[PDB]
């Protein structure tokens, strides 16, 4: 939901697959460019694009987020997620 915690791998969100899907094009097509560079470059082409565009493939990850939201229901106890809880004062 908002955040996880170790453990729970959480899924890939569209803005890492537009990346992925584009990394070895860049490379394949563009391989003296490095690594990096070539991601560094990806990254910053996808802040620039447009709502509708990315919208696209928010779909691609919401779509499959019903993995997260399966991984959860077990997670709900004390197994993934770790809380403090203070014990107030006593009475009579």
């Amino acid at each position: 939901g908002s955040s996880g915690s170790s453990g729970i791998k959480k899924p890939m969100s569209a803005s890492a697959l537009f990346v992925q899907d584009h990394r070895p094009q860049f490379l394949i097509e563009n391989p003296k460019t490095s690594l990096e560079d070539a991601t560094l470059q990806i990254e910053e082409l996808w802040k620039t694009l447009s709502e509708e565009e990315k919208l696209k493939y928010e779909e691609k990850a919401t779509k499959d987020l019903e993995r997260y939201n399966s991984q959860m229901k077990r997670a709900i106890e004390q197994e993934s997620q770790m809380s403090l809880k203070d014990s107030g004062p006593s009475s009579g």
